[PDB]
């Protein structure tokens, strides 16, 4: 009776690529995928075998309930996401070729997620094992969820450069961050040059009252730091990349479910990473072979 | 109990614009809409108040249930549509901003439309008042409607200049053509350079059997023209244009709709004219498209 609230935006992808000159309708291929990084995360956690509510807007438009549904037949409980009437579910228009040429994003019902909003399932979110809050939504809604998590760990995905800047003041709320080489320089005002900076942005993050610090470093790999002193680097799995979208959902999907079994930080990083690489080498932005299983294969086979 | 039958293709519109440049993850606004030929007549035929049935293809993923769903109570009877298994809903990708930048279509699912399928609906089929085909379907496909309308006058909508062409052989097995200027010197082998040339056009055109021609012109207006002898200028509706899309979309369903109701050629032409400006002045269908909106807007001229 164990469950997971996850509180963030839930997209369409829809990506097109061409077989290219332009002021012309040019035959080529269009994919429409479920997205949004609360969404996805949710989606991994389903497929790692936890029971997954979805806290997310989506509009009164039909293809909203059809990302529903898609996203409920995936495993997660959809049946709370807010469907909001007369304002168009979100979405992230991406066109290829072979190399993305450029995207559009158009995410404002994210702020339809407000806090009135969790405001009416204050206790069901009080009473999971934890809650994955993701930067897309409200600065308003990102406090109230820290504000009132009654010691629910709170896991928080900063998104972007540009997103991550709303948990600055909030790190002693927070007991998971997990942000990439540029999110962490944006939050700590620190450059991160090379791999000798880690320590010292890590240390800028718990003398702000961050609990633990998951910072992916690229090529460099996964530095993790408690602030209760453990740390320690983690070489990347070598993988055979072919889409790179939903890597960082997997990871904090793998992060939050090995939080709730039990497991030990560093095994929890690992296996972790081995959600990213599973991600990592799937055509879809999420495997739907993701399973404890065969991540499990993945972290033996080193 | 008059039922239309509608067989063309059934897509997704996404139109996304910003508000500039690239390589960015930009913010801007997207718009899911319902589009493709064949679905938006069969919508404005049903708006227009005739019992529309769609054949079309989707995929087995859930948008296309999406499309099919509003569709459906848009008015129209989706309930014979191909739900295709493993293959994806076609779709039109558009990327704009303020005027058109680039566009993507994937519709390769029109050709699951075969005849096979058509041919598992015979009877339904030519028991219809109308039939109204577009040409996105395949050439064996649009042949099979034409081979097998047991005299139920086929509406053709050419849709673009390469893809009109396979109606160049079968123009005497089609009740009512709808070319545009580039259509119709595509298929004629006629340059349509001025005004003056629409009749030598229209005769080569019924001197290929084709009954009734509807060429749109653009500014110059619509050339109507029967095999029968009586041809016309209608001239244009003037408007205010916010998009374009579903203009031909609209006049098609107004052509037909007229046609069931026992409406003379050159009035059903005028009326069909309304339908497109109804269409013109509205941000792909008009729901507030009705006979009611475009006689006002016909009998206010
Ligand atoms: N600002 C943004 C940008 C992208 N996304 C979603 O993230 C997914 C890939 O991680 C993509 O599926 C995309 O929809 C998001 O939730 N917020
Ligand atoms: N080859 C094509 C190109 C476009 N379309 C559909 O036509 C509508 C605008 O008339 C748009 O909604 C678009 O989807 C089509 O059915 N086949």
């Amino acid at each position: 009776k164990d469950y997971v609230v996850i509180i963030g935006s839930a997209n369409i992808d829809v990506a097109g690529y061409s077989h290219l000159n332009y002021a012309d309708s040019n035959p080529g291929k269009i994919k429409f995928t479920p997205g949004g990084v609360g969404r996805n995360i949710a989606q991994n956690l389903a497929l790692l075998g936890n029971k997954a509510w979805l806290l997310s807007a989506v509009g009164s438009d039909f293809y909203g309930q059809s990302l529903l549904t898609q996203t409920n037949q995936s495993g997660v409980y959809v049946d709370k996401c807010l469907i909001v009437p007369g304002e168009n579910t979100s979405s992230y228009l991406s066109l290829l070729d072979n190399e993305m040429l450029v995207a559009i994003n158009d995410m404002n019902i994210s702020n339809a997620i407000t806090a009135e909003y969790l405001a009416q399932h204050r206790e069901f979110i009080q009473r999971a094992k934890v809650i994955v809050a993701d930067c897309n939504i409200s600065e308003e809604a990102l406090a109230w969820i820290l504000d009132n998590a009654a010691n629910v760990p709170v896991f928080v995905d900063p998104v972007s450069a540009w997103k991550c800047v709303k948990v600055r003041d909030r790190l002693n709320q927070i007991h998971t961050l997990k942000p990439n080489r540029l999110e962490a320089e944006t939050l700590s005002g620190i450059a991160l040059s090379g791999r000798d900076d880690v320590a010292k942005v890590a240390a800028w993050f718990h003398q702000h009252g961050l609990n633990r610090l998951v910072l992916s470093m690229g090529g460099d790999g996964v530095y993790y730091s408690d602030i209760r002193g453990e740390n320690g680097w983690s070489a990347p799995i070598k993988t055979n990349v072919i889409n790179v979208t939903g890597a960082g959902d997997a990871m904090m999907a793998g992060l939050a479910s090995c939080w709730v079994d039990g497991m030990p930080f560093a095994e929890s990083v690992r296996f972790a990473q081995g959600c990213s690489s599973m991600a990592l080498s799937c055509e879809y932005t999420n495997n739907p072979d993701l399973s404890i299983a065969n991540v499990i294969s993945l972290v033996e086979n080193a």
